[PDB]
């Protein structure tokens, strides 16, 4: 598997049927999944797996409903605990394209208001449980309940105006999804629905809410360090 878009295979890569896993930390993996695109070739987009004690929690679904299952199957056969739930970042393909696995798995699925709202003119399915979110963009406890170490937060509208972002408590990873570009990036991907009035505020408020995580996991890129917050707030500047 050698994407056009999206970070390579390198030693410490686990290939699992079509999709390739990579331990971050001693509970935390990141899934990657491959969009095949018709004379373009493959674009990886990757989500992140956390182990809580007895049970596992994913950020992200696969492209696809079988990219998915295979996600649950890894899982299975590599961990054997429960998924508790899933949270999903935005309503496009990449993060939400196999919610239909989630569900038919019985997990319980949580997005952001907006993003279940979005999901049907985007050819998604909403998650089972909306998320909302306070002025300074933490997500209202009662409505993310035993998320145990995944802390919520929506940074305001950028790469599209529901993106929300994950820090994972006990570590130093925070996950930024499509907004957040890794700091060698050339461009802030596809800006088709984005704000870009507000994009760079958007990314400095992520890096501002998990101001010690010195490892940024993103959708289509390799985990970073905090170079990738200021390199896409940078860009950013420029739409402006
Ligand atoms: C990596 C991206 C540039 S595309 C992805 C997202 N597209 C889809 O999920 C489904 O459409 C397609 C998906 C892939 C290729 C073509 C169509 C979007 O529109 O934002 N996020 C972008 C980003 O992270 O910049
Ligand atoms: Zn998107
Ligand atoms: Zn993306």
């Amino acid at each position: 598997i050698r994407p056009t878009i999206g970070q390579q295979m390198e030693t410490g890569d686990q290939r699992f049927g079509d999709l390739v896993f990579r331990q971050l930390a001693p509970n935390v993996w990141q899934h990657t999944s491959y969009l095949d695109m018709p004379g373009f070739g493959a674009v990886a987009s990757n989500g992140l797996i956390v182990r809580d004690g007895g049970r596992v929690l994913v950020v992200d679904t696969a492209w696809t409903d079988d990219q998915t299952a295979q996600i649950l199957n890894w899982i299975k056969q590599e961990i054997n605990l429960p998924v508790a739930l899933a949270v999903v970042t935005h309503a496009h393909q990449d993060k939400m394209g196999g919610m239909d696995a989630l569900h038919a798995a019985g997990i319980a699925t949580y997005a952001n208001a907006l993003s279940n709202q979005l999901a049907p003119q985007e050819g998604m399915v909403a998650a089972q449980h909306s998320l909302t979110f306070a002025a300074n963009g933490w997500v209202e406890p009662a409505t993310a309940p035993n998320f145990g170490p995944l802390k919520v937060f929506y940074p305001g509208p950028g790469h599209t105006s529901d993106n929300i972002t994950v820090g994972i408590d006990g570590t130093d990873i925070a996950f930024g999804g499509c907004l957040i570009k890794d700091s060698k990036a050339k461009s802030l991907g596809n800006l088709g629905d984005a704000d870009t009035e507000h994009y760079a505020a958007s990314a400095r408020a992520f890096g501002a809410a998990f101001p010690k995580a010195s490892m940024i996991v993103m959708s289509h890129s390799a985990p970073d360090s905090r170079a990738a917050i200021t390199h896409t707030a940078r860009m950013a500047d420029k739409l402006r």
